[PDB]
């Protein structure tokens, strides 16, 4: 029944619009298979279309905004795109229709409406691009009846081992098709839907834009060769309309030109399912998905006061739908330096120069292929898996669909190597690499990232202790299924725990250091003079200079998180020998947090280093790092230390801004310096941890119950209102928020952990 829920999950999740790096496209969760993507652009001249055409996600002045209004990867959703450059409001609806043995069928409607500013007679070129990777597979456009192209629907018939037999239809659509009265129309037709069927080596099929443009370019060269010239030139839209040549191939380009508003459907029919999908099915299934989305949201994300209003509901739906709508499937090789050069041990003073020397050996090589099914922080800027981000992403997603979240956790853990390492940043395949300067592709087996995926596991454990409907909660509702999941995952968690303690160990013994335990002390590897990228808090101030004797209190707290999880999970699996070891580790971290990291003088936790005179010194920089044992749930609710931490949190002159907690205190010497990334701005992920911890203390007997209640109430409100106000005014989630002005800044479309706001509004932690 665990093998069974698994198969049912696989079949349900197989198809999706799982290409968030592009405006709209589909692919199944199979490395080498059938992919689609949409392109569009206005054409006003002989040279403009190359600049107007849209394919991969971006954000600039030419794009008002875009995103998912509604989304559930089992059912589908509706995306809306507000394109200024192209004077178009576009809607792409996607729906899955279960049936057969190959993961079912799906349909999409593409709808374009010119905005008020666009010329009423705008010509827009629209391309549906279809590619198929695999050695023993086939795809063929059924030729037209007409001589120059298609009056009606374009049918592609194809087959592969993975998908069996299928048909993909691009429907005729609705809208004016311009007609050219030029001489060229005698050889090219007056204007109609066209299809080119081509083949390239599999590994380049993702390059849809260059491949399209190469075909457009060949058509223009034919014009020149055949005496079509500036003395009497065809209209632009006809110059850029491909000559029809349907056939067999692994690439099929379907092109339409419309004048004014337009729409057309894409109908994927899995043959093994029986009756093929129609446009009427699409409409019915689209209405039904919306109804189901609506019912689930109201239930799962029941927004509490003072955010019960309709405005907050629309806001929460946008934030949530963009988070879960970012889910992608990525496949291909990763770039990894497997030299384990000794310079990477960072055991000496000045280690960063040595590590630079090793990296300059460039021993990195491609390995894999790997796959990953994950949500992402940023469609336009970094559409790929980041390890500690995903832990936050899955917190609202798990509420919605725990089986989906567990599927993503599993996907991430399947990347763990033999030592216990998962690369913190997952750049899988040439397509993912295209978006990443080469200097930034290499992953390093000594670089960690916070184990926030344990927080998701913690939530599932609590739920376990206490057809698409059934599927989403099968792993909690059948306790047998849940436990088997944990049983199979558990050794990997254990392995990652051991990996942290082996590779990210700090040095107690070599120095004049005294502490309850000789073992518990941690130091993030990979730090440079101005950064610590592995911790997640890029440029938060750390001991200067970096030093092999540094200890990082956030890292110790994360190990605290993992060991607590391993206690709950080990206990469920009856790993008595394991649970006893974990229990002594936790006790030791509890003591060493105080012994190595507590500053009585400052009233907070601090990272530690080793002096010019070889002595332990605390280095205090009041901000998120200072709060870490509190943020990660490690302190007792009557701890006097927790009480001082609450004072720091609520202190307006330190961390407390009207817009949320500042990443660094206004009193710190490093406040608003350098790139000022984590040196003052309000970040939603850390604020979320604070809010959740305040609520815990607020809902429990103790001396700080009422302080916590007040801070909970205000912080929740301040964070939610800041994200809402910015969303209302800009249409975006932002990466971080200015604590002086309240403005969203850095990158837009950050959904992304900013989307945690849905769960903050929902409350009842
Ligand atoms: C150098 O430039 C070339 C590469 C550019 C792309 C860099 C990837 C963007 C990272 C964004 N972001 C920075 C946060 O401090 C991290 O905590 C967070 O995990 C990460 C992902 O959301």
């Amino acid at each position: 029944l665990h093998s069974e829920i698994g198969r049912l999950n696989n079949q349900s999740l197989l198809w999706g619009p799982y290409r968030p790096n592009i405006y709209f496209g589909t692919r199944p969760r199979i490395g080498k298979s059938l992919m689609t993507g949409l392109m569009w652009g206005k054409i006003e001249s002989y040279t403009d279309f190359q600049h107007t055409v849209r394919y991969t996600c971006e954000q600039n002045e030419g794009m008002k905004g875009y995103g998912w209004d509604e989304y559930d990867p089992r059912r589908g959703g509706i995306q809306s795109i507000h394109d200024i450059q192209n004077g178009l409001d576009i809607t792409t609806s996607f729906v899955k229709i279960p049936g057969g043995a190959h993961g079912g069928s799906w349909a999409a409607r593409i709808k374009g409406t010119l905005n008020d500013d666009a010329p009423k007679d705008q010509k827009t070129i629209v391309v549906f691009y279809v590619s198929q990777e695999g050695e023993n597979s086939e795809l063929e456009a059924v030729p037209s009846e007409n001589e120059f192209g298609y009056e009606g629907d374009v049918i592609l018939k194809g087959r592969s081992e993975a998908l069996g037999n299928y048909k993909l239809v691009v429907t005729k659509g609705k809208g004016v098709i311009p007609q050219s009265d030029h001489d060229l129309s005698r050889l090219r037709g007056p204007g109609q839907t066209v299809v080119q069927s081509l083949t390239y080596p599999d590994e380049v099929l993702w390059q849809a834009k260059p491949i399209l443009f190469q075909q457009l370019k060949a058509g223009i060269d034919w014009l020149v060769e055949n005496k079509y010239d500036v003395a009497d030139p065809p209209p632009p839209w006809q110059v850029y309309l491909l000559a029809n040549k349907p056939g067999s191939g692994n690439v099929h380009i379907v092109q339409k030109v419309f004048e004014g508003d337009f729409e057309f459907d894409i109908l994927f029919s899995s043959e093994s399912a029986g009756k093929e999908v129609t446009s009427k099915d699409l409409e019915r299934e689209v209405k039904q998905a919306t109804e189901v989305f609506g019912e689930r949201f109201a239930r799962v994300f029941d927004l509490k006061a003072p955010f019960q209003g309709d405005n907050y509901k629309k806001f929460g739906k946008s934030m949530f739908s963009n988070l879960i709508g970012g889910i992608g499937y990525f496949y291909g090789h990763s770039l990894v330096d497997r030299s384990y050069a000794p310079e990477y041990d960072e055991e000496n003073e000045g280690f960063w120069e040595d590590a630079a020397e090793a990296r300059a050996r460039h021993q990195e090589a491609l390995e894999g292929p790997y796959e990953l099914f994950t949500s992402i922080p940023s469609r336009p800027f970094f559409p790929r898996g980041f390890l500690w981000d995903e832990g936050f992403h899955l917190l609202p997603i798990a509420d919605w669909d725990i089986d989906l979240a567990l599927e993503i956790i599993k996907s991430w853990y399947n990347l763990m190597d033999e030592d216990g390492w998962i690369a913190r940043e997952q750049i899988l395949g040439a397509e993912a690499r295209s978006k990443v300067p080469k200097e930034f592709q290499t992953q390093y087996p000594h670089y960690a990232n916070p184990p926030t995926l344990f927080l998701v596991l913690d939530n599932f454990v609590e739920r376990l202790r206490k057809l698409d409907e059934t599927l989403s909660t099968a792993s909690v509702d059948n306790p047998e299924v849940g436990l088997e999941y944990l049983r199979r995952l558990y050794p990997l968690l254990r392995r990652q725990f051991d990996w942290f303690r082996k590779t990210q160990a700090g040095d107690i013994k070599s120095y004049d250091r005294e502490a309850y335990s000789t073992k518990e002390a941690y130091r993030w590897r990979g730090r440079t003079v101005s950064h610590c990228l592995t911790s997640g808090l890029d440029d938060y101030p750390r001991p200067q200079p970096p030093h092999p004797g540094e200890l990082h209190v956030d890292l110790m707290s994360w190990v605290g998180v993992m060991v607590k999880s391993l206690i709950s999970i080990g206990s469920l699996l009856g790993a008595t020998e394991d649970v006893e070891f974990y229990t002594k580790v936790l006790d030791a971290i509890e003591h060493n947090l105080d012994d190595l990291h507590w500053s009585e003088k400052e009233g907070c936790y601090c990272d530690a280093t080793i002096d010019e005179f070889e002595e332990h010194k605390l280095v205090c920089h009041k901000g998120y790092i200072s709060l870490f044992p509190f943020l990660t749930g490690l302190l007792k609710p009557d701890s006097p230390k927790l009480g001082k931490l609450l004072a720091l949190i609520g202190d307006e002159s330190e961390l407390w801004s009207p817009y949320g907690l500042r990443s660094l205190s206004k009193k710190d010497e490093f406040y608003g310096t350098a790139e000022n990334y984590w040196r003052s701005p309000v970040w939603i992920n850390i604020n979320y941890l604070a809010i959740v911890q305040l609520y815990n203390i607020a809902t429990q007997d103790g001396p700080y119950k009422e302080t916590a209640r007040d801070l909970y109430t205000r912080l929740r409100k301040n964070i939610v209102e800041t994200v809402y106000r910015n969303w209302e005014e800009t249409g975006f989630a932002w990466e971080q928020y200015n604590p002086e002005t309240g403005k969203g800044q850095r990158t837009q479309h950050f959904t992304g952990w900013t989307s945690l706001v849905v769960k903050i509004m929902s409350g009842h932690h």
